[PDB]
């Protein structure tokens, strides 16, 4: 019945939550605007993007912020009537340290305007509020040790959080240490029965990634480990579907049913290596799955298998489809961006570009480069399938080298392909294709594509099949030329990438860049993504 | 009579100019905050720092910068009853691109309240703006190319600027390439007598650099070179005292004497290596020199040779000394806070510190780590001498291992020492030594130096001794115990760090983080800082 | 009864044989000379190093050889009244090649002298030749693919070997190609009962080794996979007291029992990292250890789990315990270098040293230092555990300072520590500690420990304690001084050190070297072994 990732493309850290008799679930973000996307859905299979909680900059400011920076982990609860957001400000992904900054914002509506944020700790990410039975609240989220003799993780820490005065009081204490798995995470507590069950994620989240969980009568523990620990993971099984399972949430149904939402990535094996040395790369990021639970002695099973599989049973509540969020081509007739587009670190202004000067238009207003950590015009949405085709039309009409244009498939901002109309002094407007491969840059064409004067919309296409995908461009719509470079799509994959930061995705979209400081505009009459 | 350097320690990109019978040297400050420096003289021996026109956030927002980013080489000029300054915002060092953006502010003082920034443009960094004997004004900067294919130094371009529109007018055009010597930067026009001349700097800001010079009869060119161009370099001359000579700006006394302003670079030689192969490492930065001037065949030259000398005769106007900037032995007994004192991207505010909190004290509320490019609690000074001794008194209380304060011997957050009180579970406090070379980082010291409770101050000093320097700490200001490590001054210099970005110097300061989120402050009683 | 590992220290690819009722096992020794290291044994419980057939340069030539070059996997074996011995000379181990020589060498006693070698083939390494019940013989190997669009372990080749004609009849042909693990390799034939059992190594030597079997009616094929593969591994399990588990041999016993020889790597874990990420050091390089067999369904299994247990049944033979090979102290009387010691690539010979020209000393002519690969006057024997104290006393007049001689902890000519006796300028005899960490060399000794005149002997003394040693001297044989260094032994391991050659472990040895010309003689009067 439940078809996994529930999830599909870069949507990891899967914080669920129940409200009555609706269900969502907070996933990270990172660098991209705006922050923490909340998923809603009825009965657990069918799901559709909802919202963004952060859209102001009073509540997320990341200009500047390094790749796989700002919003990690989130932890979505609902309690007296209303949603509490726990989100991190990520600032150092690399070096001894990891200088992040831990919020709280909340909502009566999950769709709503969420308040300004309030000032928790900055002491490790993943960050959790626990809204125990009794009425009091506490904040769990692991301890990052930056000195050089002990391990980065140094543990899980509670301190009870006050609601009244908005700060969390007491003093903090480590209640948990984890297994052998190490790099102990993501903490969740949990108050069921006689037991506080406190679930972390272990193994880091690559591919020895794994969820553990662990039980005390008392809140402060010590919690003692469930006796087939970890309760998830699938490292031991390069074999299976669904590999780097972890960084869980729980989830008790209104039909009192037990299920398991994690994070999960499904590599591709396009170089014929050993899938034990190499496993493989995910372009499509870290997706969100969903397995069934099961009770035994007081303790949480995963059904079929720690593995996690890809078809799990729904819970008893009657079937809910949700229409498309978004249309297959984009027209841009209506004023409002479509939610699953996003921008980098920074909120979509008339500074950026706009959907009103140039009615039916996504009008981009050229800005900094694809290599900036600050001010880019660029509109992406995710790559949420390896068998798809993204299309786009652009009147740009570039008047130096500095003004580039178009289609691009982007990691970060040292990782990305870009087919673009820019400007040639001697041969005037041609379509480039530039290469950045992990800060390697390029441009293969040695023959230059130019563009005819009488040219409107220059037509950009890309068909991603698998381990490959190809650009593809048109000058009236009707007759496609190929670009003869057979691009590798795990050049855009977590696996992939240099840096202590590997946690987005690939992702396609609209862009334009005017280093030149004439703010140069270019007009996108559609945007079309349709997966086969 | 002029002893070099004039400017001594981190004061690079030296932009002379005359208002009067006053002279300025504005300097490049990069991430430094305040943004750029400005040095007053009446006779060009005796000089002082008097401003740092970038104070607001508004005019200068390097939060997130990276290393070296933000202000590159300014330009400050004095034309029709007020000040210039042109000054550069790079977001992005490394890559095939170099995002920047060049702005305008004015003032009628040189010291006073700054405009607020006009747009310019992003093609180049180096803006620099010219203003015309007719009245007519032109900014004039290199050409950033990022295509494969071609030097990123695609030559001098220039663009009359419109005073009254705020705004640079018709087209721009390239007027100038360059030498053999490349890297084609710095350019600076000056109309002398029948001629235009173009100087620019070459070769780029290392051993190789250098000053070209050119002229024309017209300001569109093309220019022709000076016969023995470069009128500035040292490359050919590894034992000459002053290196990296160039990057230039021409002034003309109101006693009718011409000078030539330049960076520099003292070299120390510790590794006993070939000098021809590995020129020496700078750990005091790019510093300015003023060089003499002499005019044959209407082309200048500089006096004693091409080279650079130390001593260089003074024009014919009265000495004029100042008083010192800063006392020896700081006691923060000023609301103000010294203006040889510098943060880290962001202003000094109460979030960071106070100087009225705590009377007679420099507080400093704990925040980010030494790697972090954002909110840094750290309040630093300038290295102006290869022998000097730096010390402070710390007030702190850390309840946890996340808080460390002390005495910090910076260049960036890459590369830095640090010798800090801080927060042991067994010991208690202790004073440990951290270390970042080109990110490896390291605490050296098996044996912890426990910290007796009841210490009120610790004293921590620092002596540099060249080559090499060495930490100190007492807890009685009598007892000095040192800590057995020979620290190497060129792992502070421009030549040792790695990255596109090494334009600054080393620093000693007082610094305070709290990566615990209680933002604990530390006080300290003051900053001595004494030459040899 | 048996416990494993049985040969521990530098000892791996075990090919265990049976000659009537004594057991033999064959181990790589790559540059280490004599070539091959055989240990015999009657109850497969207690072993013993008996031999070392390659000791001729006519056999094995190894001058120049690169790291972890030389002879891989051997393949020992009896038939028709006498051994067999396969053996390998590989002289590229990095690169898209592995230019490697398979040759075969005969004797009718394990201990004689050895045949001159006959040339087989060079199409890959892991030589093996198989009797079949027939009569007929059969090489097979590794096929080494250089080309880039392929793996390298191009599959399993055979070709019939004409004892009579001593060469390689018919044409070779591939008849295995490995499942999902891959690199396989260490090609081994058995015919039992009704079926040909080929078993192979696969997923490398490192963490991801295994042993996997097939079998076929026929000796061409095509082989069927155990149903249960791999039949050995420990991939999976990081608790495993046995890691790298592979690279197997199947023994019959005169009893009727089967049993099964494979290397193994027992890693420590210094770092405090994730197992799971990082798997640990192995300074004792790769060990042999048995394993017993079950069948079932004509299918053997490993007893206990194919993990492998250091616990395992011995046979029903009776216990026969052999006296140590070498004995505790080697006061150097016997004019024979004992068997437990070995030279780098050559032989020794009179030119390098000698046990005759000063009784009871070990008498060592200086040469090449400990970087090249040539001609070293090193003497060094095994690190069989991770807890021992070796000791010598050395005799060294050095005139200059290109002549140093004392003990020295190695590896490769890249990695290695060394504390010898050697000549100061300005302090005459000095007892200097190099350092060579992947190349990067270092002495960080500042105060020079000097050595009186009158001294006749400099004791030297080093003490591993699992995953640090510690250098200790003498000059009387009672007081003893500590050089405080924790050196660390994980530098001194497989999974260290770089390169395509990683294949050996960690040695403790006398060496002199004299690289001014003059072959200095250094006297070492004995060398202790005690393991705790």
């Amino acid at each position: 019945k439940i078809t996994n990732p529930v999830l599909k493309g870069f949507n990891p850290d899967p914080s669920i939550c129940r409200a009555g008799e609706d269900y969502y679930i907070a996933v990270s973000t990172f660098e991209w605007f705006p922050g923490v996307q909340i998923h809603h859905s009825k009965d657990l299979v069918n799901w559709h993007l909802v919202a963004h909680p952060l859209q102001r900059v009073s509540q997320l400011d990341m200009k500047g912020n390094p790749n796989s920076g700002g919003v990690w982990a989130p932890c979505l609860s609902y309690s007296d009537g209303k949603f509490w957001l726990i989100y991190t400000d990520v600032k150092v992904v690399d070096g001894a340290w990891k200088d992040c900054h831990n919020y709280l914002v909340t909502c009566e509506t999950i769709n709503g305007d969420w308040s300004e944020p309030i000032k928790l700790n900055s002491s490790g990410f993943d960050a959790s509020l626990f809204h125990d039975t009794d009425g009091k609240k506490y904040l769990l989220n692991m301890l990052w040790d930056h000195r050089i003799d002990r391990h980065s993780f140094g543990g899980i820490v509670i301190q009870e959080y006050s609601d009244k005065e908005q700060k969390l009081i007491g003093k903090p204490k480590v209640i948990f240490e984890g297994t052998d798995r190490k790099l102990t995470e993501a903490p969740h507590l949990y108050h069921i029965g006689n037991y506080y069950y406190l679930l972390t994620a272990e193994g880091g989240t690559r591919y020895e990634h794994a969820a553990t969980i662990a039980r005390s009568a008392n809140i402060e523990g010590p919690y003692e480990v469930h006796p087939d620990n970890p309760i998830l993971t699938s490292w031991h099984d390069p074999g299976n579907p669904l590999q780097k399972c972890g960084h869980a949430s729980i989830v008790q149904t209104h039909t009192d049913e037990w299920y398991l939402a994690h994070l999960t990535g499904r590599p591709i094996h396009p170089d014929d290596d050993s899938i034990f040395q190499q496993r493989g790369y995910c372009p499509l990021g870290r997706e969100t799955a969903i397995q069934k639970l099961y009770w035994k002695d007081e303790w949480p099973y995963v059904v079929g298998g720690k593995e996690g599989s890809l078809e799990v049973d729904a819970p008893s509540i009657p079937e809910t489809i949700f229409e498309a969020t978004y249309p297959e081509v984009d027209e841009f007739e209506d004023s409002t961006l479509n939610i699953n587009f996003q921008t980098l670190r920074i909120p979509f202004t008339n500074e950026l570009g706009s959907l009103t000067q140039a009615p039916n238009h996504l009008r981009l207003f050229g800005h900094e480069s694809l290599t900036s950590t600050f001010t880019q015009a660029f509109v992406a949405r995710r790559w949420q399938s390896l068998h798809f085709e993204a299309e786009t039309a652009v009147e740009f009409y570039p008047e130096n080298f500095q003004q580039a244009a178009g289609l691009v498939n982007y990691y970060n901002t040292e990782n990305w392909t870009a087919l673009q109309v820019t400007h040639d002094e001697e041969l005037g407007r041609i379509l480039e294709l530039t290469i950045c491969d992990n800060f390697s840059f390029s441009q293969p064409l040695n023959n230059k594509i130019v563009i005819p004067r009488e040219v409107k919309y220059v037509y950009l296409r890309v068909n991603i099949e698998k381990d490959k995908y190809y650009y593809f461009y048109s000058f009236n719509k009707e007759d496609w030329h190929k670009i003869d470079i057979a691009l590798e799509s795990k050049k855009l994959s977590d696996d992939y990438i240099r840096g202590g930061g590997f946690f987005t995705g690939a992702f396609v979209g609209m862009q334009c860049q005017d280093t030149g400081g004439n703010h140069i505009p270019a007009d996108f009459r559609y945007f079309r993504y349709k997966e086969k």
